[PDB]
Parts: C-alpha cells; structure tokens; sequence
C-alpha cells in the first residue's frame, strides 16, 4: 500500500520540566516509551556524533513514567490501556522518597 506518517507523539515532561517529544507505535507500551525516550537522545547523539553518557540503568531504575495518577509501570500493558493516546502529556516521577535533587536556587 502506502506508508505515510504513523505513530504518536508522547511528551515526557522530565522531572526538571523540559518535556521531550517521544515517538512510538500506535500500540506502544511503557517499555517502548522508555526505549523511545532513549532512542530519542541516543539516536540523536549518534546522528549528532555523540557517545551515550546517561545512566539510563539507574534513571529507569529510579524514576517512572506518570501521566495523571496512572503509574506507567507495567510494560506488558499497552499505553492505550493506561488511557494514554496520541498527543498526550506524560511526565516522570520519583519512587517513594523524601528529598529531591535541586537544580536552581
């Protein structure tokens, strides 16, 4: 047939604030999202001649993806099931903690 533009733009309002437009399949999952978020900075760097220098291991193993009360933890669960659709606003969250890493001030 004809393959035009398929997928969705999932926004990742990083904890800090700066949101990152991630792309995924119309039927992506929490996992993919992560992979994408990574393939967004990774692929980018690669195309921009850059070597990875972000411990996604800890990051992923430290923060999660949130939207609106719905904790995006399950990877075997499609986002569409979480209520996340194309052109949505998702942000990161910090596991049950107390303090937080400041930036300004």
């Amino acid at each position: 047939g004809s393959s035009g533009s398929s997928g969705m733009t999932v926004r990742v309002c990083k904890m800090d604030g700066e949101v990152m437009p991630v792309v995924v399949v119309q039927n992506a999952t929490v996992l993919d999202l992560k992979k994408a978020i990574q393939r967004y900075v990774q692929l980018k760097q690669e195309r921009e001649g850059g070597v990875q220098h972000i411990s996604w291991s800890y990051v992923w193993r430290t923060y999660h993806l949130t939207s609106a009360g719905e904790k995006l933890t399950e990877d075997r669960k499609k986002l569409r099931d979480y209520g996340i659709r194309n052109r949505d606003e998702v942000s990161f969250i910090k596991k049950l903690g107390q303090k937080s890493g400041p930036s300004s001030g």
